[PDB]
C-alpha cells in the first residue's frame, strides 16, 4: 500500500485528472463491472478526463445563488457566536438571545426594561455610534453591547475570507489602481496601459463629480478613450453605470453597477459571455471602488481614533439629518405635490427609492438634481450633489475585502480592550477571530458546537412554558407501571389512563403523590383495592406548576383547559419571560385584552417568569413521524402498549424522529459546498467544472481505498487558441503599430504597407514595433532579410522564462546585446536609451520592457529582481483558483491535534498552467489538441509531476503555492549572491532564477556559455532524490503514450421547443413485441415518473415489463461490434463514441512538422528538430494507416475515407509541413462526438451523420461513473 498524489486540470468544459505514485508512474487497477454481461472485470489506468456541456440541468440550478441556503448556513455562524457568549451572557441577562430572536420576527426590542431600551436607542442610532463608544471605552463594557457590535458585522457581511486573502499593506487607492492596470495588462499584452506618474489617489479621491474624475484620470492615460474598456472599469469603480456591450461586441446592452443588489449575478452573466479570464479584472475594479469610497468617507473625520470609519459615519449621520430636514422643508413648501413621490415612493428613484428601494446614488442624484435646480434655497445642497456628497447613507459597506479589513480593525480594537474584563474573550480569541473573518467549512474540534441539543439552531422553550411542563408530566407518566388484583405482571398506563390522571390529579394539585395516584385515582375511579406502582417514587417530580399559577390569575379553568388557547398561553408565558418590567409586558400583553378583564390583566402583567428549558418546541411538539403523523408529545400521550418515552423516541429507528434530528445536526455542522461555489465570480460552466473536480477527487479517494493523497496539484486549464481570437490579436497588433507609427511620425507604414494578419509573424511584428531598426545598434534592418536576424531575450531564459514580445527584441545578431550573462550591456544602454525612450513614449515598448533594457545602467539584475522572478513563475494569482484550493483543502484536512491546530495531511498545490506548458515545449512532450481529448488528462498528469517535484526540491517555497498558513520565507534570503555560492547545498536555492532549471541537464546562458547539472537532482537538505533525468523523462513519455485513458462525456438530464429530458427504453406490445426508444419531454416527465405504465399505456403500449424500463440520458454510451462505440444525442441521432490514441512518437512528429517553418528556438536546435521531421517522413504513412484502421472499424464512413485516402496518395510529394497540417485536419473524422465537416487539402469532406438510433437497442449500454473507472454494462441484446 503506497502513497499517491492527484493532478487536476480544471476547465469550463473538461476536468482532467491523474493519480501518480512513486517515481511519477500512473498505477492501474482492475475494476469490477456490473450488470448482465459476461464481462465482470476490466483493467484501467488511473488517468482520465471528464467532458461536460453547460446548459439547463438540475445541477446548474443547484449552483445558482440560493437564499434559503445562505440563510441557513449563515445562521450557524450567528448561532455559534451566541454559544460562545451564552455562558457569560447568562450572568448579565438570561433572556437576551431569545429576546433578539423573537424580534427577528417584527421586521424590535433589545432590552428587558423600558429604561434601558430607550437609553440604548437614544445613544446608538446606528452601529457606528456603538462601535465608537465601545472603542473609546476605558472600563468594562456591557456584554450585550459587545455582542451586538460583533453580531451586526457577521450578520451583514456578504462573504467571508479564505487563507491568503488579507493584505492590509496594499489597501490604498494608489496600489489598488496599479493592481487594476496590472490585471488589465495581463489580458491585453498588445495595448497595455502605462500608469507611470499618474496620481490616481489625487485624481480619483477628489471633491469632484464621478463623471469629472473619470475624465481627469482617462485624460492622463495617453491613447485611452473614456468609454474604452479601461475607462468603463474606472467608471465602474467610481460609482457610475458603464455599458460593456461595445467593448466586447455583446448581443445586448449589458450594464453594470456595483451598488445594485443584482451586481453579483450580473457579473457572472457577463463572464458567461466573455470568458472567466476577466473575473479578476472586475474584482480589481471592485476593490479599487471600495478604496475610493473609503477615502472620500474617512476624509470627513478629523479625530485620531482606532475607529476612523465609525467616527466618519457618525459625522455623516448628523450631516444627513440636517440636510434631510431642510430638503423636507423646501419640498413641503415649494413642491408639496412631489413630496410623497420624493420621500415615500420606493418605486421611484428619489429619496425613498434611494434608501429602501435599491436606487443607487447616481440614479437618485439623476432624479433629484432637476427638482433641486427648480427650487429656491438649494444652493449648497446642489453643491454637495455635484461633489457626490449629498445625503450619503450608511449601508455602503457589506461586501468586499477592503471593507472587511476596515471593519475588522475597529472590532479588534474593541476586543483588545474588553479582553481585560472578560476572560472568556481572551479564552476564545481565535474562535471569535475565525467567526469574524473566515469561512467555516466545518464545526469540529476547536470549532465544535441555550440552544436545543438535538436541533442546533433551534431555540428552547421557556422553562415555565405550559407546553414544556405537559411534556415533562407526560414523559414521566408513560413510564409508570401498575399492578392490580387480577394481574400477574404490571402494565403501562393507558392513553386514557394518562389523560385521566393529568386531568384528575396533575391539574388539581401542584405535586402529585403516589398515594393520591393509588387512592384518588386507582381506588376511587378504577375501583381497585390492591395496587402496586413502579416507575415513580414518593411523588412525581414533574409538576404542572404554571397551570396552577395562571389558574389563580385568570380564574377561568375552562380557558386553561381549552386546547385552542394553547399557543395564546404559550405566547403569554414567553412574554412574561423575555421581559422584566410591567410597562413592557403590558405593551406586549395588550393584544389579548378581549380575553381577560382589566382585573386579570393587571395581575398577569405582574407575573414574571425566569428560566429557559433544555428543548425546543419544534422537537417536542413540532416534527412529526412520517407514517404515524404524531409528534413526540403525541407519543408520550398515547403510544399503544409500547409506551416509548422521549429518549426512546429520539433513537427508535422505526420512527423518522431520529433521521430528522440527524439531518439537522448535519446542516448545522458546517457550510454548503454548492452555496460556496454558487457565489464565486465566474460563469456557470467554471462552476460546474469546480463541482465536477470535487466529485472526481472524492471518487479517486474512494478508489484508493479511502486513503487520502499526499498532494493534490491543481491548475486551471490552459485555453485553446481559436482562430477567431487569433485574428482579434492581429487587429490589436495593427492598432498598436498604427498608433505608434503615428506618434513617431515615421513613414514606415507607407514605405512598407502591411495587412494585419501578417503581423502574427514574431519577427515582422518586432520589425514594425522597432520602426525598422535594430534595437541594440543604431541601424536600419532590411525587411526582406528577417530570416538572418536574431530574436534576443532581454532578460535571459536562465533567469526567467518569458517568451513574450515584452521580453524580445529583433537584432542583427544576438552578440550585439553585449557579452554579459545578464541584461544588455551598459555600453548598449548608452548608445540606445534615447531611441528606446522614443519608442516607450510611442507605446511601442512598455514601461517594463524599457526598465529591463536599461537595467545595466542600474547594476543589472538585483536579488530583488530575481526573487520577483520566482514569484512570477510560481504564484498563480487567479481568485477562483484560491477557492478551489480551499474547498479541497477543507475536505481533505479535517483532524485537529491536541493544540487545536489543523493537521494538514494533504498538501493542496496550485500551479500556473504555464509551468506545464513550458515543460511540454522544453522537453518535447508536445500537445496537438486535435487528435483526441487525452491532452486534458495529460495536463493533469504533468501538472502532478511538476508540482510534486517542485515541493520536494524546494520545500522552503511552500508558502507561495501550497494552500495553508505556512512559514513565510523571504525569497531573497534564498538567492545566492554569486553562482559559485551554489555548488554546495547550503540554504540558498538559486542563482539563475528559472525555477524549472533543475529539470534541465544543460542550461544555456545569455552569452552562449553553458552550465551543466547532474543527471540526478536531490533536495539539498534531506538528500531525497527528486528527479532523475535518466529515468523520469522516459516515465513521462510512457504515461503520455499509454493508449487507454478514461474519457467520460457527462450525461445530462435537461430542464429548459419540444425539449426532451431523457429517453427511455420500452419493451412492450403494440400483438407482438417491440423494443422501442421513447423520449419523455420535460412537461411529460412529472407525469411519467408518477405512474410509469399508465403514462406508457396511454401511448399505445401494453403488457410492458416495468423492470425493463431503462432511463437513457443524453450522451448515453453504447458499445457494438469490434469495440465501436456510439453516444445517444438529441434529435434521434447518434454521436461518435470512440477515442483514437496515438503514441508520443507520432504526436511529436505531427507537431514539429506543422511547425517546421514557425520554429521558435535555438538556431542549431531548430535544425536538430527539422532533421527529425525530415528523417521520419515515413510517419506520414504510419499515421494515415492508423487513421484508416481506426476509421473502417468504428467510424463506418467508407465514402469519405476513400476520398481522404485517395487525396493522401495524390499529394504524397507536397512538402512535409503541408501533409502534416492536413493530417491534423483529418482527425475531425475520428474525433469523439458530433461528426463535422472538414477539408483535406483542396478537398472538402462532408460530415457523415448517424441518423438511425435503432442500432443501440441491441448493443451494450455502458454506464460510467465520474472517472469512468466503475462501469455497469447492460446487454440490451438479451432484453
Amino acid at each position: 500500500d503506497k502513497k499517491y498524489s492527484i493532478g487536476l486540470d480544471i476547465g469550463t468544459n473538461s476536468v482532467g485528472w491523474a493519480v501518480i505514485t512513486d517515481e511519477y508512474k500512473v498505477p492501474s487497477k482492475k475494476f469490477k463491472v456490473l450488470g448482465n454481461t459476461d464481462r465482470h472485470s476490466i483493467k484501467k489506468n488511473l488517468i482520465g478526463a471528464l467532458l461536460f456541456d453547460s446548459g439547463e440541468t438540475a445541477e446548474a440550478t443547484r449552483l445558482k445563488r440560493t437564499a434559503r441556503r445562505r440563510y441557513t448556513r449563515r445562521k450557524n455562524r450567528i448561532c455559534y457566536l451566541q454559544e460562545i457568549f451564552s455562558n457569560e451572557m447568562a450572568k448579565v441577562d438570561d433572556s437576551f438571545f431569545h429576546r433578539l430572536e423573537e424580534s427577528f420576527l417584527v421586521e424590535h426590542p433589545i432590552f428587558g426594561n423600558i429604561v434601558d431600551e430607550v437609553a440604548y436607542h437614544e445613544k446608538y442610532p446606528t452601529i457606528y455610534h456603538l462601535r465608537k463608544k465601545l472603542v473609546d471605552s476605558t472600563d468594562k463594557a456591557d456584554l450585550r453591547l459587545i455582542y451586538l457590535a460583533l453580531a451586526h458585522m457577521i450578520k451583514f457581511r456578504g462573504h467571508f475570507l479564505i487563507e491568503g486573502d488579507l493584505n492590509p499593506d496594499n489597501s490604498d487607492v494608489d496600489k489598488l489602481f496599479i493592481q487594476l492596470v496590472q490585471t488589465y495588462n495581463q489580458l491585453f499584452e498588445e495595448n497595455p496601459i502605462n500608469a507611470s506618474g499618474v496620481d490616481a489617489k489625487a485624481i480619483l479621491s477628489a471633491r469632484l463629480s464621478k463623471s469629472r474624475r473619470l475624465e481627469n484620470l482617462i485624460a492622463q492615460l495617453p491613447g485611452e478613450k473614456k468609454n474604452g474598456l479601461f475607462g468603463n472599469l474606472i467608471a465602474l469603480s467610481l460609482g457610475l453605470t458603464p455599458n460593456f456591450k461595445s467593448n466586447f461586441d455583446l448581443a445586448e446592452d449589458t450594464k453594470l453597477q456595483l451598488s445594485k443588489d443584482t451586481y453579483d449575478d450580473d457579473l457572472d452573466n457577463l463572464l458567461a459571455q466573455i470568458g472567466d479570464q476577466y473575473a479578476d479584472l472586475f474584482l480589481a475594479a471592485k476593490n479599487l471602488s471600495d478604496a475610493i469610497l473609503l477615502s472620500d468617507i474617512l476624509r470627513v473625520n478629523t479625530e485620531i481614533t482606532k475607529a476612523p470609519l465609525s467616527a466618519s459615519m457618525i459625522k455623516l449621520y448628523d450631516e444627513h439629518h440636517q440636510d434631510l430636514t431642510l430638503l423636507k422643508a423646501l419640498v413641503r413648501q415649494q413642491l408639496p405635490e412631489k413630496y410623497k413621490e420624493i420621500f415615500f415612493d420606493q418605486s421611484k428613484n428619489g429619496y425613498a427609492g434611494y434608501i429602501d428601494g435599491g436606487a443607487s446614488q447616481e440614479e437618485f442624484y439623476k432624479f433629484i438634481k432637476p427638482i433641486l435646480e427648480k427650487m429656491d434655497g438649494t444652493e449648497e445642497l446642489l453643491v454637495k450633489l455635484n461633489r457626490e456628497d449629498l445625503l450619503r447613507k450608511q449601508r455602503t459597506f457589506d461586501n468586499g475585502i477592503i471593507t472587511h479589513q476596515i471593519h475588522l480593525g475597529e472590532l479588534h480594537a474593541i476586543l483588545r480592550r474588553q479582553e481585560d474584563f472578560y476572560p472568556f474573550l481572551k479564552d476564545n480569541r481565535e474562535k471569535i477571530e475565525k467567526i469574524l473573518t473566515f469561512r467555516i467549512p466545518y464545526y469540529v474540534g476547536p470549532l465544535a458546537r441555550n440552544f436545543d441539543k438535538n436541533l442546533p439552531n433551534e431555540k428552547v422553550l421557556p422553562k415555565h412554558s405550559l407546553l414544556y411542563e405537559y411534556f415533562t408530566v407526560y414523559n414521566e407518566l408513560t413510564k409508570v407501571k401498575y399492578v392490580t388484583e387480577g394481574m400477574r405482571k404490571p402494565a403501562f398506563l393507558s392513553g386514557d389512563q394518562k389523560k385521566a390522571i393529568v386531568d384528575l390529579l396533575f391539574k388539581t394539585n401542584r405535586k402529585v403523590t403516589v398515594k393520591q395516584l393509588k387512592e384518588d385515582y386507582f381506588k376511587k375511579i378504577e375501583c381497585f383495592d390492591s395496587v402496586e406502582i413502579s416507575g415513580v417514587e414518593d411523588r412525581f417530580n414533574a409538576s404542572l406548576g404554571t397551570y396552577h399559577d395562571l389558574l389563580k390569575i385568570i380564574k377561568d379553568k375552562d380557558f386553561l383547559d381549552n386546547e385552542e388557547n394553547e399557543d395564546i398561553l404559550e405566547d403569554i408565558v414567553l412574554t412574561l419571560t423575555l421581559f422584566e418590567d410591567r410597562e413592557m409586558i403590558e405593551e406586549r400583553l395588550k393584544t389579548y385584552a378581549h380575553l381577560f378583564d382589566d382585573k386579570v390583566m393587571k395581575q398577569l402583567k405582574r407575573r414574571r417568569y425566569t428560566g429557559w428549558g433544555r428543548l425546543s418546541r419544534k422537537l417536542i411538539n413540532g416534527i412529526r413521524d412520517k407514517q404515524s403523523g404524531k409528534t413526540i408529545l403525541d407519543f408520550l400521550k398515547s403510544d399503544g402498549f409500547a409506551n416509548r418515552n422521549f429518549i426512546q423516541l429520539i433513537h427508535d429507528d422505526s420512527l423518522t424522529f431520529k433521521e430528522d434530528i440527524q439531518k439537522a445536526q448535519v446542516s448545522g455542522q458546517g457550510d454548503s459546498l454548492h452555496e460556496h461555489i454558487a457565489n464565486l465570480a465566474g460563469s456557470p460552466a467554471i462552476k460546474k467544472g469546480i463541482l465536477q473536480t470535487v466529485k472526481v477527487v472524492d471518487e479517486l479517494v474512494k478508489v484508493m481505498g479511502r486513503h487520502k493523497p499526499e498532494n493534490i496539484v491543481i491548475e486551471m486549464a490552459r485555453e485553446n487558441q481559436t482562430t477567431q481570437k487569433g485574428q482579434k490579436n492581429s487587429r490589436e497588433r495593427m492598432k498598436r503599430i498604427e498608433e505608434g507609427i503615428k506618434e513617431l511620425g515615421s513613414q514606415i507604414l507607407k514605405e512598407h504597407p502591411v495587412e494585419n494578419t501578417q503581423l502574427q509573424n514574431e519577427k515582422l511584428y518586432l520589425y514594425y514595433l522597432q520602426n525598422g531598426r535594430d534595437m541594440y545598434v543604431d541601424q536600419e534592418l532590411d525587411i526582406n532579410r528577417l530570416s538572418d536576424y536574431d530574436v534576443d531575450h532581454i532578460v535571459p531564459q536562465s533567469f526567467l522564462k518569458d517568451d513574450s514580445i515584452d521580453n524580445k527584441v529583433l537584432t542583427r545578431s544576438d552578440k550585439n546585446r553585449g557579452k554579459s550573462d545578464n541584461v544588455p550591456s551598459e555600453e548598449v544602454v548608452k548608445k540606445m536609451k534615447n531611441y528606446w525612450r522614443q519608442l516607450l513614449n510611442a507605446k511601442l515598448i512598455t514601461q517594463r520592457k524599457f526598465d529591463n533594457l536599461t537595467k545595466a545602467e542600474r547594476g543589472g539584475l538585483s536579488e530583488l529582481d530575481k526573487a520577483g522572478f520566482i514569484k512570477r513563475q510560481l504564484v498563480e494569482t487567479r481568485q477562483i483558483t484560491k477557492h478551489v484550493a480551499q474547498i479541497l483543502d477543507s475536505r481533505m484536512n479535517t483532524k485537529y491535534d491536541e493544540n487545536d491546530k489543523l493537521i494538514r495531511e494533504v498538501k493542496v498545490i496550485t500551479l500556473k498552467s504555464k509551468l506545464v506548458s513550458d515543460f511540454r515545449k522544453d522537453f518535447q512532450f508536445y500537445k496537438v489538441r486535435e487528435i483526441n481529448n487525452y491532452h486534458h488528462a495529460h495536463d493533469a498528469y504533468l501538472n502532478a509531476v511538476v508540482g510534486t517535484a517542485l515541493i520536494k526540491k524546494y520545500p522552503k517555497l511552500e508558502s507561495e503555492f501550497v494552500y495553508g498558513d505556512y512559514k513565510v520565507y523571504d525569497v531573497r534570503k534564498m538567492i545566492a549572491k554569486s553562482e559559485q555560492e551554489i555548488g554546495k547545498a547550503t540554504a540558498k536555492y538559486f542563482f539563475y532564477s528559472n525555477i524549472m532549471n533543475f529539470f534541465k541537464t544543460e542550461i544555456t546562458l545569455a552569452n552562449g556559455e553553458i552550465r551543466k547539472r547532474p543527471l540526478i537532482e536531490t533536495n539539498g537538505e534531506t538528500g531525497e532524490i527528486v528527479w532523475d533525468k535518466g529515468r523520469d523523462f522516459a516515465t513521462v513519455r510512457k504515461v503520455l503514450s499509454m493508449p487507454q485513458v478514461n474519457i467520460v462525456k457527462k450525461t445530462e438530464v435537461q430542464t429548459g421547443s419540444p425539449t426532451v429530458a431523457y429517453s427511455v427504453l420500452v419493451v412492450a406490445k403494440v400483438l407482438k413485441s417491440v423494443k422501442e426508444l421513447l423520449g419523455i419531454t420535460i412537461m411529460e416527465r412529472s407525469s411519467f415518473e408518477k405512474n410509469p405504465i399508465d403514462f406508457l399505456e396511454a401511448k399505445g403500449y401494453k403488457e410492458v415489463k416495468k423492470d425493463l424500463i431503462i432511463k437513457l440520458p443524453k450522451y448515453s454510451l453504447f458499445e457494438l461490434e469490434n469495440g465501436r462505440k456510439r453516444m445517444l444525442a438529441s434529435a434521434g441521432v447518434l454521436q461518435k463514441g470512440n477515442e483514437l490514441a496515438l503514441p508520443s512518437k507520432y504526436v511529436n512528429f505531427l507537431y514539429l512538422a506543422s511547425h517546421y517553418e514557425k520554429l521558435k528556438g535555438s538556431p542549431e536546435d531548430n535544425e536538430q528538430k527539422q532533421l527529425f521531421v525530415e528523417q521520419h517522413k515515413h510517419y506520414l504513412d504510419e499515421i494515415i494507416e492508423q487513421i484508416s484502421e481506426f476509421s473502417k472499424r468504428v467510424i463506418l464512413a467508407d465514402a469519405n475515407l476513400d476520398k481522404v485516402l485517395s487525396a493522401y496518395n495524390k499529394h504524397r510529394d507536397k512538402p512535409i509541413r503541408e501533409q502534416a497540417e492536413n493530417i491534423i485536419h483529418l482527425f475531425t473524422l475520428t474525433n469523439l462526438g458530433a461528426p463535422a465537416a472538414f477539408k483535406y487539402f483542396d478537398t472538402t469532406i462532408d460530415r457523415k451523420r448517424y441518423t438511425s438510433t435503432k442500432e443501440v437497442l441491441d448493443a451494450t449500454l455502458i454506464h460510467q461513473s465520474i472517472t469512468g473507472l466503475y462501469e455497469t454494462r447492460i446487454d440490451l441484446s438479451q432484453l
